[PDB]
């Protein structure tokens, strides 16, 4: 049961909740999984570039208490769930 | 295209058997570090609330930091934060 696969695919399961979600999309729950995703592994988006223009944009959906500077120097959630997924957290 | 039960369960597996690995193989050092930070992001110890106690007591450094086993038996378990994580639950 391959790693790497299954890491793409998460990677890919959270791209699509976020592009419903920056919408204000829910017809499948996506808010509610892109803010358990951001909370659960404190990033806000699927790059640098993305996690700060959604915290710019949909500041609502960020890990509560950041401010948006920290966009910059945190890891987005891809490089997080690569971390999660070959175990450096 | 991913549809969220499976990759769910792909998810499940994959934790499954670094799990099982982690456990029983103390040389299997990349299913340690992989099960160890499931735990520490999910803050759970296993598939379900006996292998979480048996992990608790078998290699309790795999467990959530300054948990307790005890507690492993009232906790949510690993499968039911990943499904939590897919399904929107924080």
């Amino acid at each position: 049961v391959n790693k790497d696969q299954i890491a793409k695919d998460v990677k890919q399961f959270y791209d699509q909740a976020l592009q419903q979600a920056v919408v204000d999309d829910d017809a499948n729950n996506a808010k509610a999984v892109v803010k358990t995703f951001h909370e659960t592994l404190d990033c806000c988006g699927s790059s640098t570039l993305t996690a700060l223009t959604t915290s710019v944009l949909k500041n609502n959906l960020c890990p509560s208490g950041s401010n948006i500077i920290s966009n910059l120097f945190k890891e987005d959630c891809h490089q997080k769930i690569d971390d999660l997924f070959s175990g450096k957290g």
